């Protein structure tokens, strides 16, 4: 269960949120219905040079809606990590026939957004 393109990196200190249509990443084997879903926050921790354990920069992978880690979620959903996008337009239906991505015969889609696009300072 890996996501159709890569990741969203958090340099800031703000979450991700994006003004209500915006921030579906472009997919052209994807339809207008289809254009809804979630970022959810992937946190890593490494050993750092002194020794002691650390926080990386945050990582925001996005998901289709009804795919992914929190498949069951409907639009909306309040949950810790878990940020909505949708495009004008699309359907509030799971993307089960998009689903997510398996690595061995998939290349992650690199993550593009629409010029002009209103990020968070640090994304």
């Amino acid at each position: 269960t890996a996501s159709w393109f890569t990741a969203l990196t958090q340099h800031g200190k703000e979450d991700l949120k994006f003004p209500r249509g915006q921030g579906v990443p472009i997919n052209t084997n994807s339809s207008p219905d289809d254009q809804i879903g979630y970022y959810r926050r992937a946190t890593r921790r490494i050993r750092g040079g002194d020794g002691k354990m650390k926080d990386l920069s945050p990582r925001w992978y996005f998901y289709y809606l009804g795919t992914g880690p929190e498949a069951g979620l409907p639009y909306g959903a309040n949950k810790d990590g878990i940020i909505w996008v949708a495009t004008e337009g699309a359907l509030n239906t799971p993307k089960d026939h998009i689903g997510t991505r398996n690595p061995a015969n998939n290349a992650a889609i690199v993550l593009q957004l629409p010029q002009g696009t209103t990020l968070p300072k640090g994304f």
